[PDB]
């Protein structure tokens, strides 16, 4: 069967669920999943993901959209999107030196545990061409020269635009992205990075965490923003470490943690379970 | 504010959520929480817990019930219940020799983390009278004599009936309950017990688990049934153990695990998040 | 640098650690990891794993082994072993229809997370030939015909001998192994399989479970033994399930659980961290 | 039976385990637990905890201590300690407005899960007098007036001295302690407090967090030091949060996290499982 997903965010008022479930009912659909959240009882914002089925979710789609928009969307000033499971989001993976993130994604993709359409892997290094190509996926090596940054980014954009990339995944890509680039992929660029307690801003954090004697290693997957501030956090987790682990053993623990947290975030983004509002997310698991 | 909770279970058909959220909307309520589950897309059974607020949830209650029953309940052959947070379920704790379960409950109750009204603690032993009374709660020691079982149970029932006990919690009560007794507390008697992998039916399981070299200890909180088969499982969890732990150390791990799992189940039952159907539960966390 | 590992098991006696470490000291070795365990304070059996490095673990090895046998071993009646990290254990993987456990092993092996030397994969089905050989590993299909089981085992055994397999992993191999077969691999056959709370013995476990309303799913890896009883358990773990997950998604989590649990017991074995005594194990992680 | 614990720390050298265990053996002791650690393979510092029992740990103790000092200690330049389980450490608890951390300590102490000898509770508020004294523990209220902080510390110190406090626990004590105060309790003051990913420095942490859309909350227990920097971390842990939880329920989970995390570091300390070297700790659990 075909599963349609209705993602909705709007100002919190009474009757949104009644309106939506009621609209869907009149169009002969059957809710298979319904979740909602309100940042505040009265006032604030409303969030809802509704997964459902219905006969002929084909040419019956543009019409389903027109009606929802006229009948419900406009009434509640809703921000929404109707997504179908059969749809496979054209994605791209940018990567630099580290390969733990990329590999987990490629493999999880290969055994069919990530519902996407991986179009290509872009890297400012050649290191992974062999492994990536063995998966039947285009590997594009486009160097990132000093000052010649704009040089590189132009190619990358053309590349993604040519392929119709809807999602860009930074699998430990070590180069910064100008606000202009990020501007073309709003809440469409997922990134991963190391976290700690307390936070460790410096050179070789995995040496500073060990130096402070931390008992935890964190990792944070988030949406990338032009904004001066880190984008909407998607997922966060930690791996326990003890006096036992050496800078060598912590790094391995942190990678396993990173590739896991990142895949989790990508899987969620692909299953359409992430709703963004302001600089936070509402993840409907 | 006052929080009202609508628990509903019925045969799965399209339009239940539309009907319920729509009814609540017309009665000027605001959904603060909505969760639902369907055992099967088409066919099967429907479950839903709706927490909400509204002005004057007082004398506006019996009327809210009449309408829901005439307008929604009868239409969908629903099994339902309207519960209020201000309501404090009159409960009772039966206990025998072990005290880990009872203590966790008493304390969690004392620091206000269990929304109930503990009326009394019944025991077929005297062991805990001192601790229980220090909490300002009646301790009733009613022996359970050989063959004179019916003798004991009569007192216990009279006791609970006199107090208006709505929930009975077996905090490691070591005596069996005749089907007649259980018959007066349908899905109102929560119990806790040890679990393993593989299961260990015998004398001194905590010696057989250690003897088999298990790496896990389990505990299961469930509703008690006259039925020959263990009642609806509410919650289940495990605690990891290694070659290191001795029968002495496993027992301590299993108790900490039991009192935790049991309190969790009681807290859920009290917050009205447990829906029973057949011999399973749908817990809305 | 070469990491030597000393695994020792013997009747618990005072002074075993003194004798073992004193010996290693005299031989100019430095202990990098030391772990011990005693089943009982008085009497019982002692277990210990000592990882150390030393100048010239070259042909200095045989002498190291002779000296330990004479000076410490015979004296304490210990069953021991001295392994070298660089000795990648020649292993084989048996598999039937299900591929989740096989794939995990293959990928973790390729990414270097499993220190072994995969020599071959054997199956009573041809299904996985393409994928396994894509990893550069020989695929040998040996059907298992009712009545002709005898003939199958002999071939399987010929292949393992010709390859000098030291470890046999059953990644969800669905065919029974005769005691005659197992007798040839004392504590050298690791198997994986389902587990539930309560347990289940029938057709469709992930069915009788969804049926009982369990909140957990268990997986158990263990060495295989000739006798009736299941062999020493190596690792056990769980995955939380609920009302949300379906009978389908319950099987998916069960696979991801098994694959992780089995790969873990394999790595611990390959890393020489498992000691067996009776029908239980000591795992020094 | 009396369990003796030998905590040792010294410049990593070959033969330390040989010398320590050989010594204990000669003195007729039996090792029940042995754990060691080396920060670096070559050079660095060695850490070790040995739990053992022995015939007549009576006045045989001073001799045991003399002999170890002469034969092993001075030789390896080790900072060591020999603790006896029966020596219940005299401890004190400081607390301000928040009571969650205090209550947990009090209850776990009463139920016997914290091997210590609570001598007193001191607060710059009178709020908890009734509850603390209900546990049979003296309550001493010492206000902290701006400008009169000096006068407060002196009294607090007089109370601790008169009681012979060996361990000072800060169960969310909201007042600053002068270096002069801390200097009197080298590695003897355990404190607890919030932590986030990313961290937060302002008014209302559980506000700036709900603000950033974090999915975790952290708590860190650690010894207090005179210097600017936070002292050696003892334990760290987390609690997952989401969109579901509110700013209210985020504080509730944060309390339950802190109380558990602090009580854990306290028990490990009381059980002599913490060794400090520089600004980090080694925790042998």
């Amino acid at each position: 069967m075909e599963e349609a997903r209705l993602l909705v965010t709007c100002p919190d008022r009474p009757g949104i669920v009644a309106a939506v479930s009621g609209f869907l009912y009149a169009h002969g659909a059957n809710i298979t999943d319904l979740q909602q959240h309100s940042t505040d009882p009265e006032g604030g914002t409303f969030f809802m993901r509704v997964a459902f089925t219905a006969s002929h979710l084909d040419l019956a789609r543009p019409a389903l959209e027109r009606a929802f928009q006229e009948v419900v969307a406009s009434r509640f000033q809703m921000q929404w999107r109707l997504a179908y499971a059969s749809e496979r989001k054209r994605t791209a993976i940018l990567v630099s030196k580290p390969a733990h993130a990329l590999l987990e994604l490629l493999w999880r993709y290969r055994v069919g545990e990530l519902p996407m359409e991986l179009r290509l892997v872009i890297s400012n290094h050649p290191d992974h061409r062999e492994e990536v190509e063995r998966f039947g996926i285009p590997y594009h090596h486009v160097p990132v020269e000093k000052g010649r940054k704009e040089e590189a980014e132009e190619r990358i954009l053309a590349l993604l635009e040519a392929e119709g990339v809807e999602l860009v995944v930074l699998a430990r890509y070590m180069q910064i992205l100008s606000p202009g680039f990020v501007e073309r992929f709003p809440m469409r660029i997922i990134n991963i990075h190391h976290s700690f307690l307390p936070a460790f801003a410096g050179a070789d954090p995995y040496r500073q965490a060990y130096e402070r004697g931390v008992k935890l290693i964190g990792a944070t997957a988030h949406y990338v923003t032009e904004e001066l501030d880190q984008g909407p956090i998607i997922e966060q987790d930690v791996v326990r470490v003890s006096h036992r682990h050496s800078v060598r053993e912590m790094k391995r623990l942190g990678r396993e943690l990173e590739r896991t947290v990142l895949a989790r975030a990508v899987r969620w983004h692909l299953e359409d379970r992430i709703l963004v509002h302001e600089n936070r997310t509402v993840v409907f698991v």
